[PDB]
């Protein structure tokens, strides 16, 4: 029952209760000919929510505070994104004229910039070597290295033990690497590596496009990168 592409309307957004006061966001954007998926994390903040990623662009991103709004009632304070890609940052500026403090690694703020998409207004400390990991409110931020992309994070909510992988983590079904645009497919299954490790205690897990699931994505993930490599 977890929302898969074919029941989304691209503009609509789902909203999936992972835990207690742990849900993730499900929305669709056209992407290389096809619809792709993709997933983000809304957290509860005590007495607000935490946002992680957008839900890929303006319209969707619009989608998805009016989903929180009429779903949960309580107000998206900060939002986080994971990186630099437009499925992650797009919306940003829905996201800042609604009120919401936007953050990124100085390295995603970097990136971005760059490509042109729009600027996560703060800046993470804390997350520049592999390895590193920062407390967010309800969150742990994790920089496992660099896998889908230089930058990408993950996340990991330890009052539900839910890993939200990003985009360096894909789902079961999923047979293909992605986008390898950006990868760094030699460090990538270091990077998993290095997930798995500090995560052990981790029962489910949230990939950057599909269906949830549990630690077998990280290894999934492995093979999957593994196999592009010849
Ligand atoms: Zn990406």
């Amino acid at each position: 029952e977890y929302p898969t592409v074919n029941e989304i309307p691209v503009g609509e957004v789902r909203l999936y209760q992972i835990a207690d006061g742990v849900w993730s966001h499900i929305a669709t954007q056209s992407f290389d000919g096809a619809v792709y998926p993709s997933n983000g994390l809304i957290v509860r903040d005590g007495d607000e929510l935490l946002l992680i990623d957008t839900a890929w662009g303006a319209k969707n991103t619009a989608a998805l505070l009016a989903e929180i709004e009429k779903q949960i009632g309580l107000p998206v304070t900060r939002a986080v994104s994971t990186h630099f890609h437009d499925d992650r940052v797009g919306g940003v500026d829905v996201l800042r004229a609604a009120g919401v403090a936007t953050y990124a690694s100085p390295s995603t703020r970097r990136l971005a910039e760059a490509e042109g998409n729009e600027i996560p207004t703060h800046s993470l400390e804390g997350l520049s070597s592999s390895g590193d990991a920062v407390r967010f409110g309800p969150v742990e931020l994790f920089y496992p290295g660099a896998a889908h992309s230089t930058d990408n994070l993950v996340v990991y909510v330890p009052s539900a033990n839910v890993l939200y992988g990003g985009c360096a983590v894909h789902e079961l079904s999923r047979t293909s690497a992605g986008n390898v645009a950006d990868a760094d497919l030699a460090e990538w299954p270091t990077s998993v590596e290095r997930i798995q490790k500090h995560y052990p205690e981790a029962e489910v897990v949230i990939p950057g496009h599909g269906l949830p699931g549990g630690l077998d994505l990280l290894q999934h993930t492995a093979n999957v990168v593994k196999a592009h490599k010849n």
